[PDB]
């Protein structure tokens, strides 16, 4: 999908973000930058002159991910429309910085200092992008609290609940799934002296794969519905494990059908 041309107004105090990097990468090593905020969309240029731009109505979700209890600070960006660099197709676009009683005290205040500095940077770029799309474009912090442990793709990893999305932006690749965008949650291998279950995110359009996050302790399994209930996203268990990718194709090929002969009540 093309997308509108960058429109740069430089009679305008243009807000700008330093010592960025970028990720995925556009060169075949990783590479730092600066982010600019522009008239329609955001520009990072490379430390070798290379030019990313992001305009502001490509992007679906925009994530403020901040260091506490991380090792880095992340504004990551979830795109409508898959966008080129680096000779690859990418919907998902982050520019990060890296963050004896005596030496453990000197420690604590130096990591305090350093994370207060660099959350305070974060904050205020976005707080002054905000304002220039007239809060068109709105920032997502994730609710650490609120977050569990599970598996999307190979190993476990944090995810973290915002207000309209269920995210990972730490690891790469990331998780970004939109939470109206979902239609169900079914849990599976809930039974007997659970150790752990997996999670199944089914989506309103059925030509969507479903989402599996594998491996979720059973501590977080009453927290996870509590916060499901709140976004009013229905949730079912099974004791057993089913074939989504089967399940899926068969009511994509006639969702009438299947409503027609009871729809998700199957899982009831």
């Amino acid at each position: 999908v093309k997308q509108d041309s960058l429109v740069i107004n430089l009679n305008r105090s243009n807000p700008k973000l330093k010592d960025l990097y970028i990720r995925p990468n556009i060169a075949q090593k990783r590479m730092q930058g600066s982010l600019e905020a522009h008239v329609n969309g955001f520009r990072f240029t490379s430390v070798r002159g290379d030019k990313v731009d992001i305009l502001y109505n490509n992007i679906k979700h925009a994530l403020f991910q901040p260091c506490d209890g991380e090792m880095i600070i992340v504004l990551h960006f979830h795109l409508k429309n898959a966008i080129m660099f680096g000779k690859k197709r990418h919907t998902d676009v982050q520019f990060y910085t890296e963050v004896h009683d005596r030496d453990d005290l000197y420690a604590e205040q130096m990591e305090r200092e350093m994370r207060h500095k660099l959350k305070t940077a974060f904050k205020n770029f976005i707080e002054k992008v905000e304002a220039l799309t007239k809060e068109e474009l709105e920032f997502e912090v994730p609710f650490r609290d609120l977050g569990f442990n599970g598996a999307p793709y190979r190993s476990t990893c944090l995810l973290q609940p915002t207000s309209s999305a269920l995210v990972n932006a730490t690891e790469w690749p990331p998780f970004v799934v939109t939470l109206d965008e979902v239609e169900l949650i079914h849990f599976e291998r809930v039974q007997f002296h659970l150790k752990n279950f997996d999670m199944v995110i089914v989506y309103k359009d059925y030509s969507k794969k479903v989402t599996m996050i594998n491996a979720i302790p059973v501590a977080s399994l009453d927290p996870i519905k509590e916060w499901l209930n709140s976004c009013d996203l229905k949730y079912t268990e099974g004791v057993q494990s089913l074939n989504w990718t089967k399940i899926m194709k068969t009511i994509v090929d006639d969702p009438e059908g299947f409503f027609e002969q009871g729809g998700w009540s199957f899982l009831e």
